[PDB]
């Protein structure tokens, strides 16, 4: 009959802005999978029970009654079409590590958005899987296990959610605590490209455009070190060379963050590092040291100390149980033959009760002449400081405030072969300087890290760096110009790409943006645009301006988009970073790019983990239970709108039957061609054709998140034949995808199928929404597919 | 703000719209019961990977008291979830019988499928199944009901011919599933009071024309109640002879259906093969069949699915024989009788009816049969003079035929002419009407089953049956006279059914911004849909009737429902509420089995709150505990005689002992005990503000609940799946009234917590004021 409004599918009245908002809102709450690996079955299923009768939480098992490859694809296909449902997910496995290893499982869950629990080694009565099994009934929907990362030190802390203390109550800093996640994802994910191109560990360095100052944590939680780049040098107006002797004056509750901020520094500057008093050193236990040499002094230092620090981080450990002799001025002395014709930089955190002053004449003495040496590139020596007395110095950089000692009076000197080769430190001075460092408030005393931080900074332009080598960038809002920037952006990446460097680069996302300003979700307020022109502003009022970016401009400029998600997940073996709790809407605005020639190395075979499976279905799904489509309904409306598509080309009708199921969308009767940029799409007599769903589900799902669709479009045009898997990768990644008996991927679609799902884009994408969609979001992925299927 | 739990910033006004839009959704449960265990669990795997469908499967592995509960202890919290939820059931009948898992089914407003009878292979079988996975998220077979005949037609969703759409009128639908189900409620009640099946009738207050189908597919009959009797504007003593002008066979319903009222006895002349008969309730009715093609085969098919005594006669009747004796009438002596006559002939048909109408002018004046109503088919070319005739009437399905029905009756005119020349010219007018408007004639023939009368001065003896449907809630009846009334029914014992918008649901409605005033308007309790008065639980219940959901009716009434299921729930229909006498509700619901209970709605709004604000399970209970202590403040209780847990098993432990003044208390708590408030309260507080509430009968079953309460011993157990039983085998015991009272005191600020202050306060405060009825002292 005539008005939709009495008939089902109906989009007309169910969809409106107010409608799109809410999936903007539902958005916040995608990830809502536990993955949760035992070895008791029966446990697993007393929890199972728990947890959904109390809360609904739907709960799986896969406990090997099925082989493996088929319980995972049974249990996340489900799961992927019910990512935005808003209901909390637990899958329990509860197969051998030797069906499933650790590394796949925990693959799996992050490609999934989930937290990820690995308890299969622990006995029934473990308290410890006992404890994290009835966390999930009391947290339940939410849980206390970060999803996509082991680790958490933001605001939230879930056992306040069970306090009367507290009004059972906890912060959520959702966006903050999501960009402190994505600032650990892009540094695990060049860790991951160092593994990857296998580059020899002392020159696993990346660049970070402007300084960003977590990334020093983040580089060396996973075995690599950081250097920044500035544009221009802040006079920080202190004397010595640099001005370092006494320069003028997001979240993080790391549990010993003080002594984690003094030596994740000192690591970046050698591989090479003396330690003297490391005992016990249980910071250190967190990082991944591989390619360390790590010289350690100290008396309470055990043989079970070194073996135990050798095990957490990889580097090379020896621990040696004898005070240091300061009083030896010999390179043959403290065992420093091993760094000959090495770089070596020194972590001093000795101390004494009486005599404290005169302990310090003994080792500035000592380092004064250790500072010099040519044996040894003796690169940076940090040493506690507290002199009431008159004393000079010789090759001394910086004379710095403690950022987390927190109104304490102790300093630290950093003794340098280019630091002032004289210089009188009197008492008054630092009495009156530690006495303003007293003052501050504790934000401002951790910020002097930036002090530090000067010694692992590089002055001048990002677009002009060299970039051989594979070099890696980190490079968001700094890598710009002052002068017709978006244009040399362009060209610089375009020059990386073809360079065969690692320029990893993040934009505010324009078509987005602007489609989340159109339905009344993000407000002049707080982002306005002209253009691509973008300006931000928080609640303080500070203002600051950017570009956003499209998909199809960084094609163009050899850039394919890939989801946080996907990073992670692809970096799993390696990442050491942290997990998050919420999904955060402003983050969302932001997509992230890799260089197209990487891709095309190591991402064509799409394994779980480089795939779109958590963002294909979910949307999709939300919508036809809203507007009330059948599932077999649903195959109809794209039959439809192919015949649509195929009349307005002037194709006849008597060349092709429509079909609209799940596995022909139509049927050609006679030879036909279409005109396309990328074609003629050609058509032959006496065959079926099924158009790539998948390119629609991921165009609606584009309007509101970051977007998998352009390494989606290079593995699909990859697959159209079968393609044999990886020898290196565990099958099991592989099994959301059909694999052939002779262990190859099966093909997937024809270019015709890919380029006429493309043509009919935009008009499923204003069936879906209810003609509020983005013609502009559909463009950019249709021109950029276009690219991707050039002729 | 950036803490959670959130209420600040997720819960608006738009929020509360957004929720009563869910509520549209609330239905998503399939039951379906087949014997085959791998079949089971494959169509579980294509449903849930293609549609993220839940599935779950009682296949007996476990206990079935046990899966029973837990699979729908985990439904009950997912109703809201805008999912597909399926339930395949494995298990053999004698381990869960058809009617306790329809039972089941359909108090979780589910459709039910019943196949285990089937092969693997049946075709029927497999059929149901793939349906599953074309259809889902939605379904073909409906839900609370077996049968549909609205204008959604599942087929359309897959034809490309249609554009791949069918039509889909919740509202309208959803008003016939409640006609239906407010039918079987009253067949139910029949059942259970044992009334004599002679008695088994129905008034309706004003004439509401899908009763008359419902009643006989329920074995009932019914009988229209309308203040004022527009007369037809025909000719004949009522105005019936010519009046001023879905199911495969409606056609022959209409007609049969409301001559079923007339009478117990049918003489049904022509009666072959009358399949339309066969989903009748017909028990206690008796039919004397005449048609040659009958055969001993369709008698017993018919009396088997009807419940009839069916006489068949393999004969032409003989309207030559003028005595009581022939046609084998004797059967029909000292008895009331109707007679349908569907006969015609294609040649010499004037004749014909010519013949009959005389044999018909003789039969409705014996005196040894007391002769109800005769119908029969009218083409007559000729003038004709006619005696007893009562109503000359167009076949409100006759499409364009060109024949109408004539019926006799002693109360017709003596002796009337009907001129052929007329009833051409009204059978051209007739024919060339829309379909609709012919088939509005049917309020002619329902003239003959409509009694005048004020029904607020009606006779209640004897355990009368009323539906009184909406309309007593017209302003043409105050309040004090509707409330009298009503209460004069509950203590004659008279089951009235009353249903009413429901004042404080519709005003919340209305201020959060759902309702606007061009569709509804309100002042006060005086509401003008574009009028009635709304009504209130508090009210009610003080004038002795009790609230009770649709879903509980049907669900209670499962095991006599013949009615028609729904597909989508309506917002306009969750807008009134149902009430029956408080005298029934003690008599034979204190007993919460799984069909009168709330469990379909205690725990999906509070899920579904807890999902959105991000509250965690403990938490929840935590918020709980400081509600409680406020409140205690608040009444000048001494903090250090109880301590706070806020947990799940204790809301606080009691150190001295102490007391709250209270209308219905005063509240005593003891030192050394544990007090847990009732979590039921609370939570059918805040469904309250969206859909009819089961508060006030579960507030009398909680009243019952306060020590163990042995089981009913003719009910099956498995009904109970969902409460505690002792050791001994009781009913365990809920609450002690402190417990529920000191809910009910809370509950105010527990939904101003829930909502965000943008709650309804008197919605609350009906439901607290009720609840102190129930528990006054
Ligand atoms: N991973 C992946 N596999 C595909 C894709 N397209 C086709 N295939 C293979 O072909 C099958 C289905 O193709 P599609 O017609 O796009 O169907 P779909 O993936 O179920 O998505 P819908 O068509 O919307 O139902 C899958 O089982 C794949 O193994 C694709 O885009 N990505
Ligand atoms: N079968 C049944 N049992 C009830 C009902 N109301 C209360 N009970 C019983 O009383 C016990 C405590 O009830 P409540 O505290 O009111 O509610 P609850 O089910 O525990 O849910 P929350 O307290 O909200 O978490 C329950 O565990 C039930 O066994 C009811 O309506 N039906
Ligand atoms: N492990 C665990 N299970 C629980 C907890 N609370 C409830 N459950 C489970 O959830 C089921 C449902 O109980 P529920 O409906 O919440 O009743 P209640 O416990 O009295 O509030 C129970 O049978 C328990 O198995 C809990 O705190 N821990
Ligand atoms: N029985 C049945 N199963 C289906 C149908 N469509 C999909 N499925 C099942 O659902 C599973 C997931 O299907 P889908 O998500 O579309 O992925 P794909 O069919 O493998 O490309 C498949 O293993 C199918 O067997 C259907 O029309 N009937």
């Amino acid at each position: 009959m005539s008005n939709p409004d009495y008939c089902i599918p109906n989009f007309s009245q169910t969809v409106n802005e107010r409608t799109i908002i809410d999936i903007f809102t539902i958005c916040r709450y995608r990830s809502p999978l536990v993955v949760f690996c035992l070895s008791h079955n029966e446990l697993a299923k007393k929890y199972a029970q728990d947890v959904s009768m109390s809360s609904g939480t739907h709960v799986h098992i896969i406990d090997g009654s099925v082989e493996i490859t088929v319980s995972l694809y049974r249990t996340f296909r489900t799961i992927a079409t019910q990512l935005l449902g808003r209901m909390q997910i637990v899958v329990f496995v509860t197969v051998d590590k030797s069906v499933v290893s650790t590394q796949v499982m925990k693959s799996i869950a992050w490609a999934f958005r989930g937290s990820f629990v690995e308890l299969r080694n622990q006995s029934v009565d473990s308290s410890t899987l006992v404890s994290k099994l009835e966390n999930l009934v009391s947290f339940a929907p939410l849980y206390n296990v970060p999803k996509c990362g082991p680790d958490y030190y933001g605001p939230t802390v879930y056992s306040e959610l069970l306090s009367l203390a507290t009004n059972a109550r906890t912060h959520w800093y959702a966006t903050i605590d999501y960009s402190m996640f994505t600032r650990s994802v892009l540094t695990g994910f060049v860790a991951k490209y160092f593994n990857e191109e296998a580059v020899p560990i002392d020159k696993r360095i990346v660049s970070i455009v402007g300084y960003n100052p977590p990334y020093v944590w983040t580089c060396l939680r996973h075995g690599i070190r950081p250097t920044y780049i500035e544009k221009s040098l802040p006079n920080p107006g202190g004397k010595g060379p640099f001005g370092l002797i006494l320069p003028v004056i997001y979240v993080m509750h790391n549990p010993q963050i003080k002594l984690l901020c003094l030596d994740t520094f000192m690591l970046s500057t050698s591989m090479n590092i003396l330690y003297i008093g490391a005992y016990p050193a249980t910071h250190l236990l967190s990082l991944q040291l591989n390619g360390w040499t790590i010289l350690a002094f100290d008396p309470k230092i055990t043989s079970d100390w070194t073996d135990a620090m050798a095990k957490a981080t990889g580097a090379k450990v020896i621990g040696v149980s004898k005070e240091f002799d300061f009083k030896s001025f010999s390179v043959q002395a403290n065992q420093l033959n091993m760094f000959q014709n090495s770089k070596l930089s020194v972590i001093d955190d000795t101390w004494v009760e009486t005599d404290y002053e005169k302990f310090q004449s003994e080792k500035q003495a000592y380092f004064e002449w250790l500072i010099d040496r040519t044996s040894i590139d003796v690169r940076l020596i940090s040493m506690k400081w507290n002199r009431s007395k008159d004393t000079s110095v010789s090759h001394l950089l910086a004379l710095l405030p403690q950022p987390y000692g927190a109104s304490i009076r102790e300093m630290r000197a950093f003794f340098h072969k280019k630091g002032a080769s004289d210089i009188k430190i009197l008492a008054a001075e630092t009495e009156k300087y530690m006495d303003d460092f007293t003052a501050m408030s504790v934000s401002d005393q951790i910020n002097t890290q930036k002090f530090m931080h000067c010694m692992i900074t590089t002055v001048g332009d990002a677009l002009k760096m060299d970039l051989d080598g594979g070099r890696a960038v980190i490079a968001s809002y700094s890598l710009s110009n002052s002068s017709n920037s978006k244009e040399r952006v362009l060209k610089f990446l375009s020059d990386a790409n073809k360079a065969k460097a690692m320029v990893v680069f993040g934009a505010p996302n324009t078509h987005r943006l602007a489609y989340a300003k159109k339905v009344g979700l993000v407000l002049d307020s707080a982002i306005k645009m002209s253009k691509d022109l973008i300006t931000f502003s928080n609640p303080t009022g500070r203002r600051w301006r950017d570009y956003g970016y499209s998909q199809s401009e960084l094609y163009d400029a050899g850039y394919v988009e890939i989801t946080i998600d996907q990073m992670v997940a692809y970096s799993s073996d390696v990442y050491n970073g942290v997990g998050y709790f919420a999904n955060s809407t402003y983050n969302d605005l932001f997509s992230w790019y890799i260089p197209k020639w990487y891709v095309h190395k190591r991402m064509l075979m799409q394994d779980i983990r480089l795939s779109p499976a958590a963002l294909v279905k979910c949307f999709t799904t939300l919508i036809r239970n809203i507007c009330y489509v059948p599932h077999e309904t649903y195959y109809r409306f794209r039959g439809i709108l192919v015949d649509k598509y195929l009349r307005s080309k002037n194709v006849d009708p008597s060349q092709y039957s429509i079909v609209g199921s799940g596995s022909k969308t139509f049927t050609v009767l006679s030879h036909f061609e279409v005109p396309h940029e990328c074609g003629p799409l050609v058509f032959e007599a006496s065959t079926d054709v099924n158009i790539s769903g998948h390119l629609l589900s991921l165009a609606i799902a584009a309007h509101f998140v970051a977007s998998p669709m352009i390494l989606w479009a290079e593995q699909m045009k990859y697959m159209a034949v079968d393609r044999m898997l990886p020898p290196n990768l565990d099958k099991s990644l592989f099994f959301d995808n059909k694999v052939t008996p002779s262990g190859a991927l099966q093909r997937w679609h024809s270019r015709e199928e890919v380029l006429l799902a493309a043509e009919i884009c935009e008009s499923y994408a204003a069936m879906m929404l209810n003609n509020k969609h983005s013609p502009d979001i559909i463009g950019t992925l249709k021109s950029a597919i276009n690219l991707v299927f050039k002729i």
